[PDB]
């Protein structure tokens, strides 16, 4: 459901300057027929994230409860702890080359064809292959795994009634098939282990607490809802942004040092999540607006990396910054464990685009926004190779 200011397609695929109008405005407002608090400032958005004590990150138990991302301290800290050796970026590092090999490949399957989809071509597999090479799940077996990753995340026919139904027929379709799929591996390698993650997650052990294997399930379920569609994003966003102005796209194919720049540079410009969400667990004070306990506090990193408080060029992009403290990965105790991968995935898939050589946005197409208006990215891009 999207704020009212947000009025056609074409804002939802460039809302940044309404976003920054309404900053300007008001940094905090009250959006009564979303019933919801918005934040747009760097400042306000950094504090929310900084103190999940008074903002929380817990949702009602009649929704599904996405393992950490829904928790709040002390058992976010437990679980995220034992989660967290195996997504540093010294600990992935090691999978540059095989995420090379895959990008090389889909890149090939795209050789003779004179344009593609980023995104069901490109953009949209490489985090599955890779998720799941890093899961641990047959390579034999990635087909049906692909599938209903697909499948979770997929849009509508129409917005109706009949095609919102239809879909979200589809997607918990295929978290059932996932959550049947993962707890069928999650056993297997509870009894024999293999050289993967999930057999690392099970072993993990801080302050003698294991994980159980419903956190492991609940947690790979998670790294595909918060992993998948948003480096999908990512790289479509990217390839989006260079083919928009080509200039970047050209200077980075020359300096391909500048590849890490241009992967966070396109997390603050083209952010593939917008917002973030939380539940106001006391009255606060922000500013001069009174947030009372139980109220919905929607803080847009979209406004927030935009912000001239933060950001010199707010609203340009630059692939030459000195840091880049977007929020597009979050800030705090919820900061994206997926950002080095997120980070490897996007600066790999820039890399071997850029390689190949120049490339266009193809004429004549008509970008389909994702549906929901917290995630920022499109449903298909057509580019061509010059
Ligand atoms: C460009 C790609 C991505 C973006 C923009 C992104 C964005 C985010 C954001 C904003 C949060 C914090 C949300 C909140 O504070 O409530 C988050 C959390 C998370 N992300 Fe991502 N993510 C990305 C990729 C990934 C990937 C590739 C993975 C893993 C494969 C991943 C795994 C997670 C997990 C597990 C959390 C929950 C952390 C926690 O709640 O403590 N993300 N992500």
């Amino acid at each position: 459901i999207p704020m009212q200011e947000i009025k056609s397609v074409e804002q939802q695929l460039y809302p940044f300057d309404i976003y920054n109008s309404l900053r300007q405005e008001a940094p905090i407002r009250y959006d009564e027929s979303r019933n919801c608090w918005d934040v747009f400032d760097y400042e306000t958005v950094k504090y929310i994230l900084k103190n999940p004590s008074l903002f929380s990150s817990k949702r009602a138990m009649e929704e599904r409860q996405e393992s950490i991302l829904m928790m709040d301290p002390p058992k976010h800290t437990k679980l995220r702890n034992l989660v967290n050796k195996a997504f540093t970026p010294r600990a992935i590092q090691h999978l540059e080359g095989h995420i090379e090999e895959i990008a090389d490949y889909l890149l090939d399957e795209v050789s003779s064809k004179e344009k593609f989809d980023i995104v069901e071509d490109f953009a949209g597999p490489l985090p599955i292959i890779v998720i799941a090479e890093l899961l641990g799940v047959p390579i034999q077996d990635r087909a049906l795994f692909k599938k209903y990753s697909d499948d979770l995340v997929s849009g509508a026919e129409n917005n109706s009634d009949e095609a919102f139904a239809k879909m979200m027929q589809k997607r918990n379709e295929g978290v059932i098939f996932l959550q049947g799929y993962f707890k069928e591996i999650i056993a297997e390698r509870q009894q024999n282990k293999q050289e993967d993650l999930i057999s690392l997650l099970l072993e993990a052990e801080i302050d003698g607490e294991h994980l159980t294997e419903e956190e492991v399930l609940g947690f790979c379920i998670l790294l595909l809802v918060a992993g998948n569609e948003t480096t999908t994003n990512l790289i479509t966003n990217g390839v989006r942004y260079m083919t928009e102005d080509v200039d970047v796209q050209n200077e980075v194919r020359r300096d391909i040092s500048l590849v890490p720049n241009l992967v966070e540079e396109t997390l603050r410009y083209y952010p593939p999540i917008q917002a973030i969400g939380r539940i106001a667990a006391e009255d606060v004070e922000l500013g001069e607006c009174k947030i009372k306990r139980g109220q919905q506090v929607i803080s847009w990193a979209a406004s927030a990396n935009r912000d001239s408080a933060k950001f010199e060029w707010p609203d340009t992009f630059v692939v030459h910054r000195k840091t880049n403290p977007h929020v597009s990965f979050g800030f705090g105790i919820h900061f994206c464990l997926g950002a080095p991968l997120a980070r490897m995935e996007g600066k790999i898939a820039f890399t071997k685009l850029l390689e190949k050589g120049g490339f266009s946005k193809v004429q004549n197409q008509s970008l389909k926004p994702i549906d929901s208006p917290f995630v920022f990215g499109v449903k298909k891009y057509e580019i061509a190779f010059n």
